[PDB]
């Protein structure tokens, strides 16, 4: 049961890294524009239930990805992430006051994933 949970988080980790790596390969003027979009960050993210904070931001994530343009369709990878987040989290999300770019948003959730995987090894 703990192994199944770990596997899901690892798939989530790799999905998120995929988006970040895809974004990091955008051309600089396009990327500059993409970094103007605001993403909302959890006040605290240490537990699986805090993934609610990720779930709520998945639609804006999908939109920004759609607005940029690839071998992957945004609706497919976001759907995969959605399924995993929904099955993992199984509470109202508390948001931090300061917003973030798509990059720092992705970095934060990548770090969350890696932190939780580390408690399951
Ligand atoms: S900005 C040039 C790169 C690009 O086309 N992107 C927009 C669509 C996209 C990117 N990364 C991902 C991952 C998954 C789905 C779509 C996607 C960056």
């Amino acid at each position: 049961s703990t192994k199944k949970t770990q596997l899901q988080l690892e798939h989530l980790l790799l999905d998120l890294q995929m988006i970040l790596n895809g974004i990091n390969n955008c051309k600089n003027p396009k990327l500059t524009r993409m970094l103007t979009f605001k993403f909302y960050m959890p006040k605290k993210a240490t537990e699986l239930k805090h993934l609610q904070c990720l779930e709520e931001e998945l639609k804006p994530l999908e939109e920004v990805l759609n607005l940029a343009q690839f071998h992957l369709r945004p609706r497919d990878l976001i759907s995969n992430i959605n399924v995993i987040v929904l099955e993992l989290k199984g509470f109202m999300c508390e948001y931090a006051d300061e917003t973030a770019t798509i990059v720092e948003f992705l970095n934060r959730w990548i770090t969350f994933c890696q932190s939780i995987i580390s408690t399951l090894t």
